[PDB]
């Protein structure tokens, strides 16, 4: 029930190299990927090399991985394969700049999640699945889609020669899993706002300690959170895209509620459209804003998406104003 890739698609990637060019633009945190879909699968090899080693993973098995991964993202409008590579694109940013303070299996750990953290996407809320009452919210009731996404994931690796983490002892190997677990379930937006409340109070008292597990745990939840919200941190050009995408899958689950004479909430309603900059600027005042504050605070090297969050909310109340 799982899909493979091909010979094709898989060996095509290992020759795949990245231009010169880039090499300097990926390290940047506004990167954005949009203009290079071919590239992407290699563009993730890439930065796994370039975050874990060369040798950190058997090249045969990591390109069969991701190419299997690709094939599981559906073809909806946000949710998708690209969100997948942006994602990891950002945790990649994050993990360069903060080099010292995370594990090697940490490292592969996330990079690997990053990829998972949506897959076999529907386009659909967690709320509308529970809500009206889907076979997944009948197997996972709270965090349905995020538990899901884990268990593709799992799937994924116990394919015929796809396990990336073979190589690692037991111990190791039940490490890295629990790991992408929390990793995967921490992108469950419902589950950010007490996470970044806690480590907001933490960080206040100077009682936060990276030594100490369930620490570290919700720090890299809220990486997770970061790097799952990036697109609000590109240029405003992709940014102001983006939204575009992510608006066409929320109206398409607003319209099939209207086709239950349900009345979605106004954010998924495409009669409502005007109103969208208006909730951008309380998204970002709400939740992102918020999110880049905290992981600043934590970890200063991860500044420049604060930065670029800043920039693109004075967009919006441009838009607002009258004024774009
Ligand atoms: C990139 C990205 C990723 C995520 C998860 N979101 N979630 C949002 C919520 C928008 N909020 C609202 C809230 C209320 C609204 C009301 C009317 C129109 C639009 C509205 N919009 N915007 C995102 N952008
Ligand atoms: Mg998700
Ligand atoms: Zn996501």
């Amino acid at each position: 029930h799982m899909s493979i890739c091909t010979s094709e698609e898989w060996q095509g990637l290992m020759q795949f190299t990245l231009p010169v060019r880039l090499c300097k633009e990926i390290e940047l945190f506004h990167f954005d990927i949009g203009p290079f879909e071919n590239m992407w699968p290699g563009i993730f090899v890439y930065m796994v090399h370039r975050s874990c080693g060369t040798s950190c993973f058997e090249l045969e098995k990591l390109c069969r991985f991701i190419m299997s991964v690709k094939k599981n993202y559906r073809r909806v409008p946000y949710h998708n394969w690209k969100h997948a590579v942006t994602v990891a694109h950002c945790m990649y940013a994050i993990l360069q700049n903060n080099h010292t303070l995370f594990t090697d299996l940490e490292r592969k750990g996330l990079l690997i999640a990053c990829l998972c953290h949506d897959l076999d996407h529907r386009g659909f809320s967690n709320s509308y699945l529970q809500k009206f009452d889907h076979p997944l919210a009948a197997l996972y009731s709270t965090s349905t889609m995020e538990q899901h996404h884990f268990s593709q994931t799992v799937s994924i690796l116990q394919l015929e020669g796809h396990n990336i983490f073979s190589t690692l002892s037991s111990s190791e190997y039940e490490q890295v899993l629990e790991i992408i677990r929390k990793a995967i379930i921490a992108t469950d937006l419902a589950l950010y706002f007490g996470n970044r409340k806690q480590l907001e109070e933490m960080y206040q008292t100077g009682s936060l300690n990276l030594n100490n597990q369930s620490h570290r745990d919700r720090v890299i939840g809220l990486m997770m959170t970061a790097c799952d919200l990036c697109s609000v941190t590109k240029l405003w050009p992709v940014t102001k895209l983006t939204a575009n995408d992510i608006y066409a899958e929320f109206w398409a689950e607003g319209d099939e509620m209207k086709k239950l004479g349900i009345q979605p909430i106004p954010m998924m309603d495409r009669d409502k459209k005007d109103e969208v900059p208006q909730g951008q600027l309380g998204f970002y005042n709400a939740v992102a804003i918020p999110c880049y504050t905290t992981l600043t605070q934590i970890l200063p090297p991860t500044e420049p998406l604060l930065k670029a969050c800043r920039d693109n909310l004075s967009q919006w109340e441009k838009v607002i104003r009258g004024e774009e």
